[PDB]
């Protein structure tokens, strides 16, 4: 009822993908998820008014996901936004440019919900989530 109404974002390359973390998070006990269709209509999907995680791939059609992140972490708006970088990209760059850009998380490919709580427990004791 009066609640947070807390929306994940999970935008991945893949909607499977977004199943995946979906019923993960249902196995955990959340809520309230949506998709878009890359970057470019993710960080406007933040702009819908407020959510409560970014979880996205890496290798988007437009705004790749290290940019989406870097412009949430634009700070002043979005900075409080724990983008939760949840893909099937194990390249280390990647994880390395992930870490640097200061994503709060980073899973690849096969994940469990015991990984998601993980990383979500981090961005509780870590951000205040």
């Amino acid at each position: 009822m009066a609640d947070k109404e807390l929306k994940f974002l999970v935008v991945d390359d893949f909607s499977t993908m977004r199943r995946i973390v979906r019923n993960l998070l249902k196995e955990l006990g959340f809520n309230n998820v949506e998709e878009a269709e890359d970057g470019v209509d993710a960080l406007n999907k933040l702009q819908a008014g407020g959510y409560g995680f970014v979880i996205s791939d890496w290798n988007m059609p437009n705004m790749d996901g290290l940019e989406l992140l870097k412009t949430i972490r634009a700070d002043g708006a979005m900075s409080a936004l724990p983008v939760l970088m949840v893909t099937a990209e194990a390249k280390k760059e990647n994880i390395i440019a992930a870490a640097q850009a200061g994503a709060s998380g980073y899973v690849v490919k096969p994940f469990t919900a015991a990984t998601l709580e993980e990383k979500l427990n981090k961005i509780f004791e870590k951000l205040g989530m």
